[PDB]
This record gives C-alpha cells, sequence and structure tokens, in this order.
C-alpha cells in the first residue's frame, strides 16, 4: 500500500499513528503548523513540516487524525483539492465490522470499535476507541464518535457532528448537522444544528455557530 | 446443527441473523406479523410466515429476536408450549464466556459482551453488544441487557428485566420483575416490581403494570 | 514462571483467580482473613490461610485482589515490607496494551481492558473488565479504575484513587490522591485530595479523610 502521510500530530495523531502501525501501514510522517512541533518526533515517525508541504507528498495516502469536525472539514477544503490527494481508510484489528457497513474514505476505526449491521459512515469520520454503532445507524462526513460512544439503532448523526466519550443516543434519534453531544450524555430527543447538548437527559447548552 | 428460525425480522432481528451467521449457524428464515414485512428479505434470508407457521419447523432451533422482554414472554407462552420445540442459545464468537457461566435455552450473548465468573441466565435473555455482567450476576428469564450496559458484582435482575443502553448498575442491587432501567441510568438503589427508573442517579418515573 | 498467592478471597479475588488461570499461572491459593472463608474454596483453588501466612510463601508472587485502593496499600505497607516479597503483574489476554505502556508490579488489567499509547501505571493498580485509558494518561500507585470507565488522554490519577463503573473524565482533568469518582460520573473538572465526587456533571458528595 501507499506510504501514509498524518496530518495532526497532538493526541489523535498519536493515537492514529499507533493505528496505522497495527493496520501493517508505514507512516511517512506527521504534518503540523505547531512550531514547537518541527523537528519533532512520536514513536521514530517525524513530523516533516506544516500543511502547506502535502503537495510534495501526492504519491502518499492521508489521513486528517484531528479530533474536531470543523478543523477536517476546513483543512480539507483549503488543502485537499477533490482528485488531486487519496486518503487511507483505516480499521483497527480489533474492531468489529459487520455486515452491509459502507465506510467513506479518510475514516479511522479504531481499537475495539464495533460497526454490527446496515451502518454508514460518509468521509473522514472518527469511530473512536470501544465505541458502538448498531443497526442502521447513518453518520455523515467529518463526523467524531468519541471513546465509548453508544449510539443505538437507526440514529442519524450529520455532517460535523461531534458525539463525545461515553454519550448514550436512543434508537431513531436524528443529530443535524455541526452538533455537539457532551461526553457522557443521555439523548433521547432530536437535537438541532449547531446545537450544544449536556447532561442526563441531555439539554441545550449552548449553540457552537 | 439444526437450522434456526428467528421470531422477529426488526432491528434485533436483523443483528441476531448476523449472529447467527457469525455463529456458523443456518438461517432457515424469519417469523414475523408485520403484512409490510410478507415477501421481504434482511441479507438474502427470508420472512417466511407469521408466528403461527411456528408448527411446520419443529424441525429447527428458534430464537425470539425481538427486545422487549414482555414480547418474548407473550410469544413464548402462545406460540411454543412447553416440549414442543427447541430452541438455540447465540453466543458472538467475540463475546468473552468465563467459568461457571450456566446460560438456559434462547439466550443470545451478542458481539463484545463480557459474562465473568459466577453469572446464571435464565430462558431467553439478551445480552447485547458490549455489555457487562460482573461476578456473581443473576438474571431471571426473559431479561434484556441492552448495549454497553454495566452491570456489577452479585446483581440480582429478575424475569421480564429490561437494563437500558450503557446503564451502570451498581454491585448487589435487586432488580424486582418487570422493572426497567433506562439508558444511561446510574442505579444504585433496590428497584421494585415494574418499575421504571430513569436517571442520574436513577429515580421513579412511572410503572409499567 | 513463579505460583501466585492472591491476597483477598472475595469477588475481586473470584475474578482475579480467574484472570490467573487466563494468563497460565497456577495459583496455589487465596490469603483472607475472613473467619467464615478458612477452609473454603473458589473453583478448586483454596483459601490457605490469614495475610500473616505470607511469609511461608515468599517462593511466589503475590498479588493484592482487594479492590479499595486504601486496602491494598495498608496490606502491603504492613505485611510486604520492600524488598521481601515479588508481586505479579497479570495482563488478560483479551487486553490491549499499546506502545510505550508502562506498568509497575501488582497491576491487574483485565479482560477487554484497552491502554493505547503513553500509558503509565504505578504499582497494584486495576483497570477493571471493558475500561479505557486513552494517550498520556498516568495512575499512581494504588490506582482502582471500575468496569467500563472512560479515561480521555492526558488525565492524571494520583495516588489511592478509584474511579467507578462507567464513569467518564474529561481529557486533562487531574485527580488528586485519595479521591473517588462515584459510578457513572461525568468528570469535567479537577479534582481535589480525599474528594468523593458523583453525578453528571460530578459534584463534590463528601471527603473520604
Ligand atoms: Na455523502
Ligand atoms: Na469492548
Ligand atoms: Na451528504
Ligand atoms: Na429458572
Ligand atoms: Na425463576
Ligand atoms: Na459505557
Ligand atoms: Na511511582
Ligand atoms: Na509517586
Amino acid at each position: 500500500m501507499k506510504e501514509l502521510i498524518i496530518v495532526g500530530a497532538g493526541g489523535h495523531g498519536n493515537e492514529i499513528s499507533w493505528l496505522a502501525k497495527r493496520c501493517g501501514r508505514v507512516v511517512r510522517g506527521f504534518l503540523d503548523n505547531t512550531v514547537e512541533k518541527q523537528g519533532t518526533f512520536i514513536r521514530d515517525i517525524p513530523v516533516l513540516g506544516t500543511l502547506d508541504e502535502c503537495s510534495k507528498f501526492t504519491d502518499c495516502d492521508f489521513v486528517i487524525a484531528i479530533g474536531s469536525p470543523r478543523a477536517r472539514k476546513k483543512i480539507i477544503e483549503h488543502f485537499f483539492p477533490e482528485g488531486e490527494f487519496t486518503f487511507a481508510t483505516l480499521i483497527d484489528p480489533t474492531a468489529t465490522i459487520g455486515e452491509n457497513i459502507h465506510i467513506e474514505e479518510g475514516t479511522m476505526i479504531c481499537a475495539g470499535g464495533i460497526l454490527t449491521v446496515d451502518v454508514k459512515l460518509g468521509k473522514h469520520c472518527i469511530v473512536n476507541t470501544n465505541a458502538v454503532l448498531s443497526h442502521g445507524v447513518i453518520l455523515g462526513d467529518y463526523v467524531t464518535v468519541a471513546p465509548n460512544a453508544s449510539i443505538s439503532g437507526d440514529v442519524s448523526l450529520g455532517n460535523i457532528v461531534e458525539i463525545g466519550a461515553n454519550a448514550t443516543i436512543r434508537e431513531k434519534v436524528s443529530v443535524q448537522d455541526g452538533a455537539m453531544v457532551g461526553m457522557g450524555s443521555v439523548v433521547i430527543r432530536n437535537i438541532l444544528s449547531n446545537q450544544v447538548v449536556v447532561g442526563n437527559p441531555a439539554k441545550l447548552l449552548k449553540v457552537i455557530e
């Protein structure tokens, strides 16, 4: 397979370099805009330069290993014009991927994640450690599902949605584009665009836009 | 082994047909009373007819793949007189079944479920995806444990109990017959018969009967 | 390897005898101070005597299979003077141990636990069933992490901390020595020494000392 460039050398990039190694991929290096990270390494993998160096690595697959949905969308739209680059899809060997699962490119399915049946993910999604997506779940593009999230049957998550760690979503709930569910939330009602909800049961905290 | 008939062609039946395939079982088909589902399929497995056709398949094992505890009890008592039918016990290959685990027939233990030591389940139980039953847990008949439920040591769940997704039950709690714990609940007190409790900490919402 | 002595023949000792068997270890027996447990067994493994018999088994590895952090510290300081005894480190075969994970002796990592990258544990820790410790997590000595706990990146847990079942800790939170997080808590703020916090979001309940 192509060597991999990981965009983002933070905590998620750290864990995605681990995922890539477990997937048998050779990581060429990271791109990252942080001044303090130039000339640094994670486990023998160098930070190669800033994101505008991506054009020097068109021979590589990319992945955008940054948790923020809006960060991944911003980076793809600025640095990765349609058709110019290829993206990896990384699925941990300990993830369970069942039947009629469709995953678009750039997606990361991490250790212990479970996608059962009839699940559809858009591009550049994250399903983090030990999260569960049950029957009929649909994710748009740039969705982040944090560790231990519990997403019941027939849930729909719009584009640039973030589901926080160990949150629980009732079956048949819809979450509109850009919303965010706080860690630990218990979501029993539909969520509107750009809403942040928190708590048990989840209630509106604020709007992100 | 015998071919399997799955009663219920809904979301749970979808996931239990997946479980059966992962268990190496041949699924003859589903029985389901929904008019709109007659002549339909899930992943090449047909809906054969309504539940009163069960008598045409006594050569098959059955499983009642319906989440509602009371639905499974109703169906067994009406359609499955004692001794006339055999029931499968389906344990996902990725479930962990430890030592001195006793599971009665009709039970479904799904992907990533963990039953550690000295756990006892009655007939027609569900332990859904990634749920954990720790030391000394006892379940009656027709218990449903939803995905990611966290059932601590020495918990007793009566007949026709339902524990919702990603709920947490304190060690040594007893839950009487027919009760239901909402998704995400934090249960730190005993629960009486037919009570619905929700929240953190769990409190009485209403009675189911 | 050396035969193992398990200190504590309660619920945790039950599950740790299971862990030891899954790890290929021969358990010589338990030590336990309970009068009613003298002459008893768990799955063919005898309670050998009280903790003051430890000096008769210096040929064995020990593990202190008691959930209470303060119980493990008390027992080590009274019965196990520095250098006189050796301690096992038990890691379930179904635990995922990633890269740059450092675990000190006496630690138990149970079934389905996940430690991703750059995680450090002190002595006599417990990571119970299906718990997740993400990038950069640090635990002191005698930390207990209960089943299904969700500990996000860069969390620091002091000595003798207990994190209850299915609790969730926000990234970069620090928990000072001796604190306890109730089961199911949603921890979004730093915790001070000896504080007990509960709820969603977690709030101070009381002080343990
Ligand atoms: Na699309
Ligand atoms: Na798991
Ligand atoms: Na779309
Ligand atoms: Na019984
Ligand atoms: Na009974
Ligand atoms: Na959980
Ligand atoms: Na230390
Ligand atoms: Na120290």
